[PDB]
């Protein structure tokens, strides 16, 4: 028993982190096969940031402008290309520690692990969710750019995030590994703001199911509610609508606990309406929303990865 | 910015996990050099658990009773010895992925990462603290025994925990890597209970300093308080006494934020006295106590590990 915000083992991603240096900019890159992926603003300088034209900026660079440090070993760039907001630096050495891997663009509400890195050297690992507004509430300092987010499925690393920037509110924005920003953000230092975030309702429900599997039962009730009637109470409290597809995903957690999904929704309703009144759920005093249904099943049942 | 409950990168420990099987018991072991460490109750069976004599139980086993699975490779046990509550199975293969490593017995209040494992295969990584009552609020299912807790210091893995058992309250007990239980617990299925836990005050203070570094300032005040007067308010709310040694550890966090340690104690006092009144600190509605002063400095400043 117990329930922890749990990251995937990070050893497969640690083996891919490298330091990429160009001019006065140093950040992390991801080394898979003979290619290093990193944010394209690595080619910017201190006066390139206000409104850059990265095509113009990139035709001006040569391969020997890119210093790619892998441990105490310099990699040699032999070519470069830009796809959307990321550089691909082709290097002469294929990474022998290349895991099996995919690039995936995740939907909001989905979670992943972030291996935070500085100077190509992994510092820490934590769990995150894509917020409905396509930010992530990360922990990033300067030099953490090019750090990646990821899920692991059996033996395969699905890369889903690469870090570019902190917004003035202190949340973080970034791209998928093919370089497309999550959300409306560009990689240009301008006025930009997150957009009103909302709470991932389907995840809160999955976490309440986690609690029930782990002995917390005080918040349940006998009431039920229709899906329409739940979303009327949802939108007041700035929760996302629950779709019928959300209900079906929550099927196995309903089946294993014997609590119909619509009954857990009646629980959440009263929780939002009456507060928690000095009680806690899974050691938390707030309704947590960064566990997906995947996660709860993974952690409450025991799925590993080789 | 941001502040996350952050584990160390786990790749160095992942490379040491193995599956140890003996009779009907399968758990994880730790493979460093030519030795596999695992909990000694691996030699118990389903009727060996009520009150065992592990010396008697162990003189009865031969090396070929221990199946040591490392990936899809059987290791051969060539000898075995018991130190306190852990077996050391000597094997013919030295682990080539052996990190640099130490065994340390940590004080309560200290934190570490747990790489949760099943069948020798890492499943997840999370952060933990040794609770003042020598339990850990872990996330462990059946088969997670022999999973280890650890800190990383530069390039060296300080192993500090190995998992043995869940208590009826659902918290977890275990040994250091030299096999000495944390706390009064034995490895014998008996009536056993945790003992009244308390809140790690020095850690709560370090976390409030984290908040201040990250822009949360609402809980501060102009008041100060003496150390004695703080501990009078502490012991009511089941907090641990703050020692002068706790104050000095919190020095750099005092110096970097400009908030004298005794002034942050006056803040905590009013927080315990007046609640948080619907506000949150670092996205939390409870006073968090599983960041040490180390951690806050590590995460708010950027220390990595090669
Ligand atoms: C990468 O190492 C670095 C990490 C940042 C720094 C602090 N935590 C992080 O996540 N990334 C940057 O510093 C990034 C540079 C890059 C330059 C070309 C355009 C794309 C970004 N800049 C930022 O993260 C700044 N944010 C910002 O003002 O961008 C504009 C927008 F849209 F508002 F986000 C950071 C450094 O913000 C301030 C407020 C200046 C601290
Ligand atoms: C190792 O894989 C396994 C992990 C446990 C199971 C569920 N989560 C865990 O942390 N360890 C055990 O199951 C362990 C066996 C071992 C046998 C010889 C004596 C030392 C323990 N037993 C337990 O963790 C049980 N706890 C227990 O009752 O021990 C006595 C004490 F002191 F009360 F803790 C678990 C399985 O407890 C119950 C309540 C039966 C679920």
């Amino acid at each position: 028993s117990g329930f922890r915000k749990m990251a995937f083992p990070s050893g497969k991603v640690e083996g891919c982190m490298v330091q990429v240096t160009c001019g006065t900019t140093t950040l992390n890159g991801l080394w898979l096969d003979d290619v290093v992926y990193c944010p394209r603003h690595v080619i910017c300088t201190s006066e390139d940031m206000l409104n850059p034209n990265y095509e113009d900026l990139l035709i001006r660079k040569s391969n020997h402008n890119f210093l790619v440090q892998a441990g105490n070993v310099q990699l040699r760039v032999i070519g470069h290309s830009m796809q959307n907001c990321v550089l691909k630096l082709k290097v002469d050495t294929a990474n022998p520690k290349t895991p099996k891997y995919k690039f995936v663009r995740i939907q909001p509400g989905q979670t992943f692990s972030v291996l935070a890195c500085y100077n190509g050297s992994p510092s820490g690992v934590y769990q995150c969710a894509m917020r409905p507004n396509f930010t992530i509430k990360g922990s990033f300092l300067n030099g953490s750019c090019g750090s990646v987010g990821f899920n692991i499925d059996y033996d395969c690393v699905s890369f889903c995030y690469m870090h570019h920037m902190e917004l003035p509110t202190g949340v973080h924005a970034g791209t998928d590994l093919e370089g497309n920003f999550y959300g409306p953000f560009v990689d240009r230092q301008t006025a930009q703001a997150a957009g009103t975030d909302t709470t991932i309702t389907v995840n809160v429900l999955a976490w309440l199911y986690a609690a029930v599997i782990n002995g917390d039962r005080w918040f349940l009730n006998r009431f039920t509610t229709t899906l329409n009637d739940f979303n009327l109470v949802a939108m007041k409290y700035n929760y996302e609508p629950l779709t019928q597809d959300h209900v079906d995903i929550l099927g196995p957690l309903s089946a294993q606990t014997g609590i119909a999904v619509l009954d857990m929704c009646a629980s959440l309703k009263e929780l939002l309406q009456n507060g928690m009144n000095g009680r806690t759920i899974l050691g938390s005093a707030l309704l947590e929303d960064e566990f997906t249904p995947f996660d709860v099943v993974r952690q409450c049942s025991g799925v590993t990865f080789q």
